[PDB]
């Protein structure tokens, strides 16, 4: 549960294949471990542990089941792959299980935190790979809903893979305020629009693009209303017709009483950035999702012209019932 040796003994009781080396990721409901597969010629592999707290709530367990299903559903180079599903043979012992994925060197949150220099060529390849991945996910009728730098895995080859389908949605729910990271939520989410689209993932890419171009997270809200303030302070006060197009009645009312903020100068925010980069960034971060750039349009944008090259529908359907479904996904290996 905690020490590496304790985790190793736990994994060995599931499958003797995997040798643990070091913990590379920490989550709210489990840790991520760098392991080597002794039967696959000691190749490096990532292992994602799911702890007991997931199987205490039905909602949480249904989320993890969908995540495994989605990982197995996709077979693409820009989406993190699924290698195995380790589950306890005894239902009386099933209070945890492991998700085995391909290994990536690091992720973007990290990369940005190191303050490492990134060229426009680096950003172009990152952004296109992320968009191309989103196009595949969206074509399968799935919305990622959690597009953040931490959920974007990268190598020194600048190869990119999207991970964490833990909050993925069908292409209308009540968003929670009890969150640790709300800085990448689209304005339609922030303003409590019950029904949203795949454009919320585009917003996340824009936020990521804003940071890749040389910046800390653009919209650092401490709460929901404050998140809206941080967004509007930057992109500027939207037109009356756009305000009426997104948000609940109360959210629209608050936004109208707010003082006028002009569209901030992207050129001043990024003195070195190309006009193509600043336009894609501007269009990705449009208030109204209906006027916001789409994934297809973003892939065809002049900023990615040297990279652009001219999927099946995912079917959505107690805690014990979820556990049984997870082992069924394990049998497939
Ligand atoms: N295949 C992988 N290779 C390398 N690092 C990884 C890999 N998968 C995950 N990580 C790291 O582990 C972190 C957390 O993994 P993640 O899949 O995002 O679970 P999570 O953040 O807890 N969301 P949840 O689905 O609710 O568990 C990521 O931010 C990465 O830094
Ligand atoms: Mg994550």
């Amino acid at each position: 549960t905690k020490s590496l040796a304790e985790l190793q003994a736990e994994v060995c009781r599931l499958d003797d294949r995997y040798l643990l080396e070091r913990i590379i990721g920490a989550g709210s409901y489990g840790v991520v471990i760098r392991a080597r597969d002794t039967k696959s010629d000691n190749r490096l592999v990532a292992m994602k542990r799911v702890n007991k707290e997931i199987f205490e709530e039905v909602i949480l367990a249904k989320r993890i089941l969908r995540e495994i299903k989605l990982l197995a559903h996709f077979n693409d180079d820009n989406i993190i792959g699924l290698r195995n599903i380790l589950t306890p043979e005894d239902p009386e012992n099933f209070d945890h299980f492991y998700i085995v994925m391909d290994i990536m060197e690091t992720d973007l949150k990290q990369v940005l935190r190191s303050g490492q220099e990134l060229t426009e060529a680096h950003i172009q390849f990152f952004i296109y790979q992320a968009l191309r991945a989103l196009h595949i996910i969206h074509s399968a009728g799935v919305i990622h809903r959690d597009i953040t730098p931490a959920n974007i895995l990268v190598n020194t080859n600048c190869d990119l893979k999207i991970c964490d389908f833990g909050l993925a949605k069908e292409e209308g729910e009540y968003m929670t305020d009890y969150v640790t990271m709300r800085w990448y939520r689209a304005p339609e989410l922030v303003m409590e629009d019950k029904d949203y689209s795949a454009q919320i993932d585009v917003w996340g890419i824009g936020c990521i693009l804003g940071e890749l171009l040389g910046s800390r997270p653009l919209f650092q809200g401490k709460d929901r209303v404050n998140q809206l303030d941080k967004i509007v302070d930057v992109i500027g006060t939207p037109s009356e017709e756009d305000i009426n197009s997104v948000g609940s009645s109360a959210a629209q009312k608050y936004l109208k009483k707010k003082s006028h903020r002009p569209q901030a100068d992207w050129r001043q925010r990024y003195p070195t950035a190309s006009p193509e980069a600043l336009d894609l960034l501007r269009h990705m971060l449009v208030f109204n999702p209906k006027r916001r750039i789409t994934v297809l349009q973003a892939m065809r944008h002049p900023f990615l012209e040297q990279l652009h090259d001219d999927y099946a529908l995912f079917r959505f359907d107690t805690i014990v019932d979820v556990k049984r479904a997870i082992y069924e996904e394990s049998v497939k290996f």
